């Protein structure tokens, strides 16, 4: 089937795309601007998101949002991972965790899908820590300073497939395809 | 004239009640939740806020949004500076600029007023540098760090009337009180 990723970020759409690919199932990207509410739960803004959304692009869509909450920073920086990797970056995360006893963290994502007018969502988290210097090429943003607890490579070191396997997308994910088998 | 200001800011209704006072203006704060959301002008989030709660706040009324933001860091926390200093804290800012060449930066405010089905906006910004170290008790959020441009004290180490009078949100106040001597 086919189903309408609303999103601008081409990362996304690469570990999406070839996940749900394997099953037969074909995933078209839309540019579509829609708005991102400040809120302290990935949830809220795709409820919202998915609100404003319904009726100004095609049907089925989906749309996700996700971000990686730091202990020693109070889930900073959370839902607003994007922006401040675009301002002060992998440096500012590591500069701001210098001597941190704890660098444990988590990434979570939240994929909310609307179809035939109902949404439903589906969510993932991976606990990790923050390295100590960025690692690899692969994946996009803090991918390259976050290890997943339970191996020593980073989100960057990976490929798509260990990423998906391993990631907190990867998980929501796997919840959004074994509710597809079960009502599609 | 009454303008109810929805807002739960404690110190904002401070600095806002006590500037338009003086003009004998009722200010009347009224805690009602609406979506600020994610954005690169403050504008943006007045605007959409302001959309949002017509019909649901008695008229007429205001709401402002205001960040600081910081050259070196690219402008952060801007939008997102009450988030930010809930989590990191103004020792997560100093940090992430110790060494900091340039401490640069400069407070935005911007004030959304609605009445008679039309809403209008007014805004004021301030320059400063980042202290190495808080100072001060008055205000609030990162008053403590910051020296307006043209003097030596913290927004901080000021009264209510001496931040008005430098402030970026004194100025968004006072182009606001203009308006109003001239339409009402
Ligand atoms: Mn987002
Ligand atoms: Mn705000």
């Amino acid at each position: 089937m086919k189903i309408f990723f609303i999103t601008s970020n081409p990362g996304k759409v690469r570990e999406v795309a070839n996940f749900l690919g394997t099953f037969g199932i074909e995933i078209v990207q839309l540019k579509h601007e829609y708005p991102e509410i400040q809120a302290e739960k990935l949830e809220d803004v795709v409820d919202f998101g998915i609100s404003w959304l319904k009726g100004k692009v095609p049907e089925p869509f989906m749309i996700e949002d996700s971000g990686l909450f730091i202990e020693s920073l109070k889930g900073f920086p959370g839902v607003y991972s994007s922006y401040v990797y675009r301002t002060i970056g992998l440096e500012g995360i590591l500069k701001l965790m210098e001597g941190a006893e704890d660098r444990r963290a988590y990434f979570k994502s939240v994929i909310g899908f609307y179809i035939d007018g109902k949404a439903y969502k589906f969510s993932g988290v991976t606990w990790g820590r923050i390295s100590n210097e960025k690692r690899g090429t692969h994946g996009f943003g803090y991918d390259p300073i976050f290890i997943p607890e339970g191996s020593e490579k980073t989100f960057a070191e990976m490929t798509i497939e260990e990423k998906n396997a391993l990631s907190h997308r990867g998980k929501a994910l796997k919840a959004f395809f074994e509710w597809l088998k079960v009502n599609l």
